[PDB]
């Protein structure tokens, strides 16, 4: 039977509008009066980080802090503004203020607690994952929190999923993983025998729906799927 439900963090529990608002505010404080459009800086930042996240997929862990600092250091020299030494601190403060849970997150996490093991599996650094959970107020709704820093590898490396299963004491066959990246999340969890659920809220990933066991537009559907399986 399904005895554990694991969730991805960024893009699965926090709202896209809140993330965009937060990140724009980040670049606004990094720039200040500098004659650079903060929206343009953000777009270029997201460009470079998307390439970096792709290059490290499934590979040994490197601190995300270093990866993101590296990107911002390149951007500061390209455009001529002063590198923000407190970029990590600015990013946390803006995410804490403007970050936002999807409306159903607490309901779903509440409904699953007690009945199942509720865990998180994220590529973020451990201190970053805890700040994410603390800022949004959902830290105590998880029985386990597993990060790439602990496992030593980024998704979809099987080690990060294996560690989360070990923490829960359940077999991959007894676990579900919910995420929004078809290859990193659904593909990775499948290698451990886990049941994969893709979260496609805006229906933008039809091309990848064959890679996943289930596709949902709302986390409240996860409850139906687990019951349907047991
Ligand atoms: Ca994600």
């Amino acid at each position: 039977m399904i005895r554990a439900v694991f969730f991805d963090s960024l893009g699965t529990l926090n709202s896209v509008e809140g993330a965009a608002k937060s990140h724009l505010k980040i670049m606004e404080e990094v720039l200040g009066d500098y004659p650079l459009n903060p929206k343009t800086l953000l777009d270029e930042y997201e460009k470079l980080t998307r390439e970096a996240f792709s290059n490290y997929a499934g590979k040994p862990y490197r601190p995300l802090r270093d990866i993101l600092e590296e990107v911002m250091r390149k951007l500061a020299e390209k455009y001529g503004f002063k590198y923000p030494e407190n970029f990590w601190e600015i990013s946390l403060r803006m995410s804490q203020r403007y970050g936002e849970l999807y409306p159903e997150v607490v309901e779903v996490l509440k409904s699953l607690k007690g009945k199942y093991h509720v865990g998180m599996i994220t590529d973020s650094d451990t201190e970053q994952a805890m700040a994410f959970l603390d800022a949004l107020g959902i830290k105590d709704l998880f029985d386990s929190i597993t990060t790439s820093e602990e496992a030593g590898f980024f998704k979809p490396h099987p080690r990060i999923f294996e560690l989360a299963l070990k923490k829960a004491g359940v077999k991959g066959e007894e676990a579900v993983y919910v995420g929004d990246n078809p290859v990193k999340d659904c593909g990775g969890s499948k290698n451990l025998g886990m049941t994969s659920i893709l979260l496609d809220r805006k229906g933008e990933k039809r091309e990848f729906w064959d890679k996943c066991d289930f596709i949902v537009s709302d986390l409240r559907e996860v409850i139906k799927i687990v019951d349907e399986l047991n």
